[PDB]
């Protein structure tokens, strides 16, 4: 400490080093919008072509669910069984488990369930992936001159782009939206009936005439003695053209005429699946979902990708352009550039205050050197603990600017003060003064990390969010202190200009300086009156409690959030059609939306990206917005935008169309809102479970005062068509049940049969009915089976037919049949309360109706008992720290009593600005407690030291302290309030967060000082008047 | 028994294409054989956990 005061250059070297390591941790540091925040989930997705919901549930799912045992750190297992034939089992794991090890554990338990699976499933593939929902980017590809359809493009992507993007550096994963080329063979059932043939033969023939076969080798090993030719055999080669697939022979007739495939069915290169069809401004487009690599730079991955695509552009088909539907990146560009704008500015502000307050250049260059260094160094402290330049850590630094600023200031001010007071040289003034603030600065570090660290040890995804802030902030802080002990004292004693004893630069200059008297006089006024109050303090206790209570009411009556919403230049709208509607009708609506946006939002919307899929019944539309710059208004912002969209599609539409903005943390809890699981426990039936579900919907429909918008999260039972095969009639007339089945299948379901080699890439061979002969129930009739004898038999000869109900989506939670009920709490009431009333209502249900919690309300049912404890620790540790610094159990109470003085402001700040008690308002709120405590501690320190090291009296010593201490206090807070204010009143991108930090902090700061510089004195004085007896107000020694 | 240009765009290239976002991949090189063997070597940054 002192040591450096006598060594300017050694400190210069610790400084130069910190600057360089931070500079390096800057040059080689990851940037991303957020950190990994969400618990790890691994999803097993597989599909069973043609299967219905109970099919996959009873063929694939339950066999997989039962084979999923003994996998490490299981949290919860939830799966969808779809009538679209797809089944997905998401296993979410314990927070901070090794993604990669858990995911390997699952793919190796599945690789054991594999042999107990359907062969259709086993051959379409059962897959394992790690589930983020956070694609860095989604690239679209289109053709301008109407040239190709969706499926053509899908292929172009899968054979020209997906492959070179996953070669773009910075790109961690590529996923594909659409379906690759396939040999699509569409049976015409009549022309099939002619030659007395079935699908089954079509399959057979196709496998037979199309294959590779293990050929072998001429002159193989061992060859015979002397042998001289050694080379490979080329055999039956898989088919290449659609033509060659036409020229495959199905039955050679008697009359010399041959029957080809070309004849019995139509043949075309077509889509592997037509569930999902995608339209970008109406033109057909096919797409890519790119995920950011682990540790990789978001902004550079995206730029490298864009460079990859322009570099491919000299090789494209005509009018085939790349489009960029979703890019989370430029919002991150603006976020980063705006937080830097803040840091630079707030530095410039502190210079401005420091000058227009010490009117002395070389002093004013000191704190300017200081914090930059603390910055750089903290980036380097983060890089050491494995972090990245992301949202949470950067607003952690913005938030930290205050402790940083007060720390540099405290020092240079104390020096200048001691010089103006006693007339010491620069150096000797420093040591006097550094020797005065030393213990205080160390103690403040122990108390500041006494509040800032407990919050790092928060659990769950919530806890993760806190971890980012807490580490950013604490390191910035402890460093601000080591800088304040090594560098600043060194830069003070070395380059600070010496001040004439009893200078105060009063009057003196005119142009620039009338202020000094005017400040001077007033600080006198101030302290006169400080004294003035210290006569009767009682009234001031009255008002104090009043402020406390007011703070309480303000606190409770303020809205509890999780984060703020961000117009990200992009949002989405989702479309729900009447159950069983058509690909084409859903598509009508999606076009309607596409046009609405392309009409009454001509100035804001650049592009609409509609996707029909997940089952004809429902479509979704990705709405992209024009750049922020040409969207000025309060109305050209997403809130009002989605307002008018949903306003449009609510009344004047045929099916439900919500328009919404995606939250910034893309996968956690809607604050007041839960995710209920209604779990069937006993050997019950799906019918009984639904009955229980609507029953609970009713029990909550009875409580509009507690719960709000309680809704199930599934699909209802739709009418499904049942074709009962009478084994007797069919086995009688001569048709093998296999044949009736797989003909019914390969007719209406479709069938993967063979593999063919298109343009050198292996694609699939799908044979199914032509569209028209497999649409309507009566058409069942056009299909016949060749019996054992040789006769064709219609299905109505051995098939009964009826309509029934069934559900398209069979949900399972942790093994058993279950049903997901989403919900949120009433306007007034806390989420947990509504969760509790839900546990009381799901307790009101019939035998076998159990309940459980998942996702959001799980992450909250964990960390709902932790919040008070970390802060009980925080209070015991801060008090212990201050008792340490001083020498008192009771003197601390002076500085702790300050905490409210900042709160009353922040609550008042948000409320009277109409905001909400979120995280940013909280880290900010803490930050405020931090300064309250700092200033108060410096006052109390100076008070005690004057008292003990100069035997001075109480009232007089505190008075003197609060007096010499005022000028810097004001400096600090002036520097802040100005630096923060922009954050409080900015628009453009991200202004939701910015304003969230700002408002709370600012209001807090204001009440903080202009309440402390009157209450702290009274604390120290009134507190001290519950200590010992004799002596006193001594004035001796 | 299959031939090299046969195996390579069906088995080699199809596997290589999925090998992105491999942590610390330095360089990736693979052989496609008419003796039927197909082999893909992934060499990594010095000291990545094998
Ligand atoms: C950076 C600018 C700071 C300077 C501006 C602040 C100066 C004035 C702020 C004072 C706020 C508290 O208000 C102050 O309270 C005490 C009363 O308790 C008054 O003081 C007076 O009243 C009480 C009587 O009840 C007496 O004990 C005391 O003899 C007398 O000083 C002050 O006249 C008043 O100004």
């Amino acid at each position: 400490p002192n040591f450096f005061i006598d060594r300017p250059i050694f400190a210069w070297v610790i400084a130069i080093i910190i600057m360089l390591a931070g500079g390096l941790a800057i040059l080689k540091l990851p940037v991303a919008q957020y950190p990994t925040i969400a618990p790890p989930a691994v999803t097993i997705s597989a599909s069973y072509p043609g299967a219905d919901a109970k099919t996959v549930q009873d063929t694939v799912t339950q066999v997989i669910e039962q084979n999923m045992n003994g996998i490490d750190n299981l949290m919860y297992m939830s799966s969808n069984s779809d009538s679209t034939g797809t089944v997905q089992i998401t296993l979410t794991f314990e927070s901070g488990t090794d993604a990669d090890i858990a995911q390997v554990q699952v793919q190796n338990k599945l690789q054991l369930a594999m042999p107990l699976l359907p062969q259709e499933v086993q051959q379409q593939g059962v897959s394992v992936e790690k589930s983020s929902s956070s694609f860095l980017m989604v690239v679209g590809v289109i053709n301008t001159d109407g040239t190709m359809t969706q499926e053509d493009i899908s292929d172009y992507v899968a054979a020209n782009m997906k492959d070179a993007i996953s070669r773009t550096s910075g790109v961690g994963d590529v996923q594909l939206f659409g379906s690759q080329y396939a040999m699509r063979i569409w049976m015409n059932p009549n022309e099939l009936n002619k030659f007395q043939l079935t699908p089954v033969d079509v399959i057979t023939a196709i496998k037979a005439q199309n294959a590779q076969v293990a050929a072998g080798q001429l002159g193989g090993t061992p060859p015979v003695k002397g042998q001289q030719l050694n080379a490979s055999i080329i055999a039956q080669t898989r088919l290449t053209s659609t033509e060659e697939f036409g020229k495959i022979l199905l039955k050679v007739n008697q009359d010399g005429s041959r029957v080809l495939l070309r004849d019995v069915a139509k043949i075309e290169l077509g889509g592997e699946n037509y569930d999902i069809i995608a339209e970008f401004n109406g033109q057909p487009a096919s797409g890519l979902g790119i995920k950011l690599a682990t540790g990789a730079n978001a902004l550079d991955t995206a730029a490298a990708i864009r460079a990859e695509l322009a570099k491919m552009e000299p090789f494209f088909p005509s009018g085939l352009k790349i489009v960029y539907p979703y890019d989370t990146t430029p919002f991150v560009k603006i976020s980063i550039h705006e937080v830097v704008k803040t840091l630079v500015e707030a530095i410039i502000l502190v210079f401005l205050v420091m000058y227009l307050f010490l009117q002395n250049f070389r002093a004013t260059l000191i704190p300017t050197i200081a914090v930059p260094v603390v910055l750089l160094g903290t980036f380097a402290v983060l890089a050491a603990f494995g972090f990245s330049i992301n949202t949470l850590t950067m607003f952690g630094m913005v938030l930290a600017i205050g402790l940083l600023v007060d720390d540099a200031i405290v020092v240079v001010e104390n020096v200048e003060r001691v010089m103006a007071e006693e007339g010491l040289p620069p150096k000797e003034a420093t040591r006097k003064s550094m020797g005065q603030i030393q213990g205080a600065l160390v103690g403040i570090a122990m108390v500041l990390s006494a509040v800032f660290v407990p919050m790092a040890f928060f659990g769950g995804s919530t806890g993760a969010i806190y971890r980012q802030f807490s580490i950013t902030i604490v390191s910035a802080m402890a460093l601000s202190v080591l800088v304040a002990l090594i560098l600043t004292p060194a830069l003070c004693a070395t380059m600070l200009k010496p001040i004439a004893k009893g200078d105060h630069g009063e009057g003196k200059k005119g142009f620039f300086g009338w202020f000094n008297r005017m400040f001077e006089k007033s600080t006198h006024h101030y302290t006169d009156s400080v004294g003035g109050i210290l006569r009767s303090t009682g009234r001031y206790l009255v008002l104090y409690l009043i402020i406390v209570v007011g703070m309480a009411y303000l606190f409770v009556r303020l809205p509890s959030s999780f984060l703020p919403d961000e117009d990200q230049g992009v949002f989405m709208t989702m479309v729900q059609l009447p159950a069983g509607a058509t690909q084409e009708r859903t598509q009508k609506v999606l076009n309607e939306v596409t046009h609405y946006y392309l009409t009454k939002e001509k100035n804001n919307v650049e592009s609409v990206f509609a996707v029909n899929g997940g089952g004809q019944n429902t479509g979704i539309a990705f709405v992209s917005l024009k750049d922020w710059a040409d969207r000025p208004g309060e109305e050209n912002k997403v809130e009002a935008i989605t307002m008018r969209a949903t306003r449009a599609f609510s009344q004047i539409k045929d099916a439900m169309v919500f328009a919404f903005n995606l939250p910034a943390i893309v996968e956690l809890g809607t604050a007041t809102g839960f995710d209920f699981e209604l779990i069937d426990q006993a050997g019950l039936g799906h019918e009984k479970l639904t009955q229980a579900r609507n029953q609970l919907l009713a029990e909550a429909a009875k409580h509009p005062d507690m719960l709000t918008s309680v809704r199930p999260n599934g699909l209802e039972d739709t009418p499904q068509f049942k074709i009962d095969i009478d084994q007797e009639k069919a086995q009688a007339l001569g048709v093998s049940i296999n044949d009736i089945n797989t003909t019914l299948g390969a007719a209406w379901g479709g069938s993967y049969v063979n593999d063919f080699i298109d343009r050198g890439r292996v694609k699939k061979v799908y044979v199914m009915s032509e569209a028209k002969y497999r649409m309507l129930p009566d058409d069942i009739g056009d299909w016949y089976v060749r019996a054992a004898d040789g006769q064709m038999v219609p299905f109505s000869a051995f098939s009964s037919s009826r309509w029934e109900y069934g559900s398209p989506r069979l949900e399972r939670y942790n093994g058993l049949p279950s049903m997901e009920i989403l919900g949120q709490a009433a306007p007034g009431k806390s989420t947990g309360e509504a969760m509790e009333l839900m546990e009381q209502l799901a307790s009101k249900l019939p035998t076998g109706v159990g309940y459980d919690w998942t996702g959001m309300s799980y992450q909250e049912r964990l960390s709902g008992n932790q919040a008070p404890s970390l802060y009980a620790i925080s209070l015991i540790v801060v008090f212990l720290c201050l008792a340490a610094l001083y020498e008192s159990w009771s003197i601390p109470f002076s500085v702790m009593l300050v905490v409210p003085l900042g709160v009353i402001g922040a609550l008042l700040a948000a409320t009277f600005r109409g905001l909400t008690n979120d995280v940013y308002f909280q880290v900010g709120l803490l930050t405020t407690i931090g300064l309250s405590a700092k200033n108060a501690i410096l006052i109390v320190e100076f008070a005690k030291d004057l008292m003990d090291k100069e035997g001075k009296g109480l009232i007089e010593a505190t008075l003197d302290a609060v007096r010499m201490r005022l000028r810097p206090i004001l400096m600090t807070s002036l520097a802040f309030i100005l630096g923060v204010m922009p954050l409080v009143i900015s628009t453009g991108a991200g202004s939701g967060a910015q304003n969230a930090v700002g408002t709370g902090v600012m209001g807090g700061m204001v009440t903080a000082t202009v309440l402390a510089i009157f209450f702290v004195p009274v604390f120290f004085v009134v507190v001290r008047r519950r200590f010992s007896r004799k002596n006193e107000d001594i004035e001796h020694s």
